[PDB]
């Protein structure tokens, strides 16, 4: 016969009426198009910016009555890349798109196959800077969900439609990890369909939950914290006339809260209000700060001097023996409420 | 009939006249084109840079006695934007770019809409990296204000004026935080209308008021330096001959506000001036600088030395006990002082 | 004769049939591509964006049966990049590019040389910053693996068929270095062959190995880190009355050792989960942590006090000359599993 | 009559022999361009690049008197960007670009008008990144000179010649700051007439002079290691025999300036040569290194050992006041050099 | 007569034979291109990427017969960059791109010369981001050398060949420096014919080196980890029986270099090797570490325990006095051996 090449410039050539510019069924019901991806590549999830790359194989199913034929013996054409000028394509984007780009890297990364009774598979290969907002209040112990929502910019709701298709709608490369993050393999997809003062435009979305791994902050930044707070216990066990013993050890465990804290600081993201790190890093250095106000009061109640200067010592005793059980007591308390309040959201 | 696209060749082609280098009403009154915008995504506020950038829907509404017709029976046309050359379009830009690009990824993100009375609807997806410059003189207690214009680079004040729409100028997306600042919802809408040495140039602005949040600056910089300068007070209730207790503790504190402040140097932006929170940081080295020279007279005054050895003991007493109320007294007039001044702005 | 410009457009114009949109033996048995890259390039390997770039000539031969001549006397011709478009060319991309570019430098640098049988040679330069997943559970004791796979994107597998060609399918460049990894004289090479909804496609891959350097991690980590240790240890032979002595050695111990552990993450990446050289900065710090612990049963068995007296001195002896022996076995206990654990893998 | 955008391709089609290739006043005298721009942005001043950025409407006048008219009724027309091609212009360049580009969004941010005797104003907005190399030997007190140099490519200084208009040859906007610097309001404006092999070629530049702003090094950097020297001269101060109070307080303040100069070694520039700053830090550190010396010999003539005895306690208590006094003097000639040294030049 | 850019489209129209996609000498002796450069820019040498970009121009003269001419009187012709595609020009490219681009703002900045003999001169700017492998092993003490090479990419050698030409091959703007090295006057010029699987492509290559500055890490890093090792020593200038000085001024000693080599690894370079600097760091730590064990046997040997107990405190004191002065001899010995190894190379 003849190659499908040719008989596609005859099917969509200036003789057949053919218009690239005119959606198929115009003037009657609106064109359905059945969408899903398939994720290459996702990661990169920066949190100043708020935004993460995905790098995605988009599949569009419509159908076009114009691009139907019989005469061609084959039950399918496939569109050179050159060639796409002259096929009405929907106009879909990403309402948070924050940057992209196509593939043209040997060819034109782009797939379009014409079946016998009009089908018309598109694919193509993109990678998008998508956006979505976070919520870094209790950063260790946060879930994320990075929405990817598909609209359609100039075809309004009764000109066009998305749907995800019912056989796989997001698919995930096997091979694929993050650095800070798990991927959940759970997708909720769901309608949005954008109301602007332009029309009802149609938008389908995805949804990504993502878990932020734990045992980085554990073991360099809780743990570290938490053997310094011991430390500045070991004062009460030390008796009470040492007192270059005491304040020193005061105050180099105060100094080495300090220096836990800032040098973490750096690996910490650059948010402008409290996170569930930072308060465990400020409350475990109010622990540090209260056990040399513990000393201050038994070096200052130790020396106001018979049998009255035997009471003195008894009450500093005292309190030196409280604060021995009393503060592994309170810090057992906040220990208990803090990491309840991060675990039941 | 006839389709939309071969009538709108029909209505601008080589016959009946149509230039796109042609301003509607030529010759006559001035093209009044009206604006509006709606911000899809608003962030990454640089400080060394002085920039932010945003993603925006860009309306524009004008009208094109040219563009009238009657005959076909549809109240609204739309144009294809490969075919969008054809237009008259306004030569909007905006005045403060510093790079910004169109979004083309599966068609080109634009709209045109023409109605039947010739009023046309011009609808663009833009990414700007607008600039504001920012004043971080009082840098945690700040309100930043970031303006977008938008003027007319080519056609001067009597031949193309742009106006804001009396009905939702600037619209915001619902879902749209910030790391450090929140955005108000109190847009100032005025002219600015630039005069160069070419000519009266139309613009409009658009000013957004932008307040940073307060909350890790406290729990992290303001409070545990304040801990520190408590910590410093010590001293004064350590009695007088314990010599390595008085200076160990002395410059522990000093060297823990030196660690506290050198690490957080790290987080803060880098102007040369001084800011807030520069002050804070260099007071507050005073109170524990000034803690250790009061004992450095103490241990002078006690050892200068019968009836006269006993009045220099009193003397370095004396000043022991007036540093001791002082100290909390003279930093509580900086720390009213301070907090004052910086929310009476 | 004829010059070779003209005779191929002799050879390809609108006469003799020549479509650069079908492939070779259209109809019949799928075309046999063969490549081999070289690469000039190679390095940046990112860990955060967990991706590499490298620089390569990729090669690809195939058979065009329509391309074959016999009146031009020189045995190979070459099609200048300008008429590159006239050419059936494989759509090859590269299954995990993450971004790629050609080179357009004072010429297309993209080649073409059409022999006498209708074998086709053409090469062209490309850098690409593809991607590889890594995994730093054992982070200086690490091995990675970076692939680096082609496949065939619209030709389905009974069409093209990509192959390595049997005489060097990967050379590198001879002067090629790398900032932290080296590159093993070893590549995989092997089918992949995708199965996707759309089709089975065609795809080759080759693997590149890539073997940590130690060197600086121990002179700047391990080392120091070591140290440290042994300093804690000081403790035990200095003797029990030395209370000042004691707790300053062993708290300015656990300073240094946070002091070498912040400064030191700064250096690391920024994964969230434990590496091997986050096991050895937490161990190392128990263990200079259990040596202040000691100390303050020492002080406490030495203050409980007459023959019953120098028991409990007799007590805090024992214990200060168990763990001078006992502190340097344990600790070589872990520095025998901690190595044997990292060097099996 | 006829509209101006015919008007213009009449005056410039194939009939009436215009030509954008050739100069005018061809095989004459030289075309005087004669320039002006007004300047949007300035900043971003890097100092490892050695770069600022820069954002400008560049003006350029020229007389062509092939398109002088009389049969149009108005003053002056005015070309659409998309005509442009059919225009001489002239082939400025920056010397010294290291990357540039045009903005093009929502219309080509270009303008041009052909007035009636022939002169034509071209305005084009650009956005550059001008190299200029800076010197840093003396960082704070530095005053930075950041050229601007526009040359011709192809016409050599026969054939065209630029020159800086006599009335406001460089504008900037208003409301324009820098994070770091301050920008004088004196351009210098001169000639520089590149010789190449290839020959003369016009450049004329203009000249912006920087001065770094003072007010963070001194609060941040200055300040608190003038306090660290202080600090170092209380142990002349504390007695002979105070041996942990000296040594403590000698040690804990030589740590305090490593922790305040290695802190701030990351917000200072990465050349690899000495700055101003860079001597501050090391002859502060020379003063705390030298008082520990100080008691090193205290200490030591204090114990070599009736008559004798007491002159080692004599002479040890001379050199006690001697560097009492002495080093608050030693410091202060250093502190009077530095500062005329650095505000001389 | 006629104007040159007619002229210059009567030498290589339709008529009169020209192709572009021949060489000039076809089926004869190979073009002889002679090449220089002239830099513009010169820095951002990278070392974790291993790059450095420079600004050229490049010009390159060849001849080609069939551009010979006698009818126009002038004795050179200039095209115009927009008529560039109708000439042949070489197909050069740098073999260690890693990416490149041109200069298009204003004008292309491209040149073309056609003498009256045939002579091609060919002048463009160019921006490249060349690679060189750097070898950071002695690092503040090292040369590093950077190529620059010239290939061919689809001509083989005995079609084309790339000479420096003998009088200027490369020529370096007059203010150009760096950051972090200097370049030096002396530039190796040679060949390098690259042999591929493809063929002879002609190359030559020239060569720059590169020292780098020392006075940064002298006064920043190696001068205050010197001092921290002279105030190791003072410990053995102190007496025996100060127990809390000893070990107070012993690892306070070791936490001050501790914080000296952490604060500098942040501005050091990232390999996974041991560079010089990282000697000199991990040496005097041992220095430091070494004289507190030093005192760990003083303080054991002098509590061992009649004529006996005085030969301890004699053998006490013999080590303190031959370490008083073996250290500053035995670091000595390191201090010359240290240098001389690494001013040999
Ligand atoms: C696109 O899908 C919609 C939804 O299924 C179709 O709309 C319905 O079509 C049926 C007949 O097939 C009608 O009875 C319903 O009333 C329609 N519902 C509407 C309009 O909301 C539509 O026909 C489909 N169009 C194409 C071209 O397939
Ligand atoms: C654009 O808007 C301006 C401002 O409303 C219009 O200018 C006025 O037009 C009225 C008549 O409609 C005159 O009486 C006024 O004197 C005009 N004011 C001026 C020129 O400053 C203008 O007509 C509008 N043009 C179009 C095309 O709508
Ligand atoms: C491409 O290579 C394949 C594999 O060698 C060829 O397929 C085989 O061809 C032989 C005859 O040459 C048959 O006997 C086999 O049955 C084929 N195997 C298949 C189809 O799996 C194929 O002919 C080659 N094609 C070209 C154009 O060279
Ligand atoms: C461009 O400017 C130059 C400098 O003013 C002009 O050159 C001079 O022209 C006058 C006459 O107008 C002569 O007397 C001088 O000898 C010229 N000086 C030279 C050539 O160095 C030149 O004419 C101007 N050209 C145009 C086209 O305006
Ligand atoms: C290009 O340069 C080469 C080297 O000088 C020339 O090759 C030589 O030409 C001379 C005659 O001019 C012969 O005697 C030599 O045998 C040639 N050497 C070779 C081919 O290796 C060549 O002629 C030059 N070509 C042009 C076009 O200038």
């Amino acid at each position: 016969p003849m190659p499908p090449s040719e008989f596609l410039d005859k099917l969509m050539g200036k003789v057949s009426g053919y218009d690239a510019r005119i959606r198929p069924n115009f003037k009657g019901p609106p064109v359905n198009v059945t969408c899903n991806i398939f994720i290459n590549s996702f990661g990169s999830i920066a949190e100043t910016t708020m935004d993460y790359r995905v790098n995605i194989f988009l599949r569009q199913q419509w159908n076009d009555p114009r691009l139907a034929y019989s005469e061609y013996p084959d039950d399918s054409l496939d569109l050179d890349p050159s060639m796409l000028d002259s096929i009405w394509k929907p106009d879909l984007f990403f309402a948070n798109e924050k940057g992209a780009n196509f593939h043209e890297v040997t060819t034109d990364n782009k797939l379009l196959r014409i079946s016998k009774n009009g089908n018309v598979l598109y694919s193509i290969r993109i990678t998008l800077v998508l956006a979505c907002p976070m919520d870094l209040k209790n950063f260790p112990m946060d879930v994320q969900t990075c929405i990817m929502q598909l609209e359609s910019f100039g075809y309004t709701m009764n000109d066009l439609i998305f749907e995800w298709d019912e056989k796989g709608a997001v698919q995930v490369a096997d091979g694929l990890t993050l650095p800070q993050f798990i991927l959940k393999e759970e997708k909720d997809l769901r309608y949005c369909t954008k109301h602007y003062n332009t029309g009802k435009f149609t938008c389908i979305e995805a949804r990504f939950h993502l878990e932020r791994q734990m045992g980085y902050y554990l073991i360099q930044m809780y743990i570290p914290s938490l053997l310094i707070v011991i430390l500045s216990w070991v004062s009460f066990w030390i008796n009470m006339d040492a007192a270059p013993a005491r304040v020193g050890l005061g105050i180099t465990t105060v100094l080495t809260m300090t220096t836990q804290s800032s040098g973490s600081r750096a690996s910490l993201p650059k948010v402008s209000y409290v996170k569930a790190i930072d308060i465990w890093m400020a409350v475990c250095l109010l622990f540090v700060f209260s056990a040399l106000l513990e000393y201050a009061a038994v070096n200052f109640i130790a020396r106001q001097h018979e049998e009255m200067r035997k009471l003195f010592i008894s009450r500093a005793k005292r309190i030196d023996t409280v604060s021995r059980v009393a503060f592994p007591l309170v810090f057992l308390i906040f220990n208990i409420f803090y990491w309840i309040t991060y675990k039941i959201i």
